[PDB]
């Protein structure tokens, strides 16, 4: 559950998003996301090890992870109504997410 292996997850299941066919496999996917995001957010990432827990920069890497969560959830949404072209589009956008945090701290 360390951040290196939930990012593993975060990559593979934006890519099974990307490929499946049906809704069941895009909802597997984004609720096994939305749980790595949220064991992600406890974490301290290397490039801000010597940062306090509540300095800004821990402050918004964790609230990165509170966007994630939202766009993960509306795509669940979407999947769970059965609208699987919806949901992929929706995964789509989540990529903003991960480049933006990435950007500033990976
Ligand atoms: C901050 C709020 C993050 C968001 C959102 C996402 N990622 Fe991330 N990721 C983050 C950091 C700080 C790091 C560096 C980790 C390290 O220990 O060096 C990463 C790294 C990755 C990696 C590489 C992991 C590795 O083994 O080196 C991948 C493949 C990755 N991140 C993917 C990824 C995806 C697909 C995301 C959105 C769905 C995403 N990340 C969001 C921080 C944050
Ligand atoms: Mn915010
Ligand atoms: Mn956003």
């Amino acid at each position: 559950a360390d951040l290196e292996d939930n990012m593993e997850t975060l990559n593979d299941n934006l890519k099974v998003i990307e490929k499946a066919d049906n809704a069941a496999q895009v909802k597997d996917a984004l609720t096994k996301m939305r749980a790595a995001a949220l064991d992600a957010q406890k974490a301290t990432p290397p490039k801000l090890e010597d940062k306090s827990p509540d300095s800004p920069e821990m402050w918004d890497f964790r609230h990165g992870f509170d966007h994630l969560v939202g766009h993960i959830d509306d795509a669940l949404k979407l999947a769970n109504e059965g609208k699987v072209k919806e949901a992929q589009a929706a995964a789509e956008q989540l990529k903003c997410e991960c480049n933006a945090c990435h950007q500033k701290y990976r």
